């Protein structure tokens, strides 16, 4: 399924992500350098921060308590649509999802 990672300067990078793969994993294994994913996807670091386009924030599972706590420590601006993309699992239902990546993770 399609996922578009828009870098902070506007570059739209599209990837085909298989079902069950997190957006963080697909990102770090396909050159999306603006996403670090340091902890490996256990909602333990804040380095996979992205802004989910509002047309999809409702189709994606709500952030659990751990993510909510971790998001408080994001280094870039924290927005209402901020999410740790390691917590977003790709599914056909999300095909076309767009996420904007901040200018910093650390
Ligand atoms: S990869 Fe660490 S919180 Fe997402």
């Amino acid at each position: 399924s399609k996922v578009v990672y828009v870098s902070h300067d506007g570059t739209r990078r599209e990837l085909d992500v298989a079902d069950g793969v997190s957006l963080m994993q697909a990102a770090v294994s396909n050159g999306i350098y603006d996403i670090v994913g340091d902890c490996g996807g256990s909602a333990s670091c804040a380095t996979c921060h992205v802004y989910v386009n509002e047309a999809f924030t409702d189709k994606v599972p709500a952030a659990n308590e751990r993510e909510i706590g971790m998001l408080e420590s994001v280094t870039a601006e924290l927005k209402p649509n901020s999410r740790l993309c390691c917590q977003i699992i790709m599914t056909p239902e999300l095909d076309g999802i767009v996420v904007d990546v901040p200018d910093r993770q650390w």
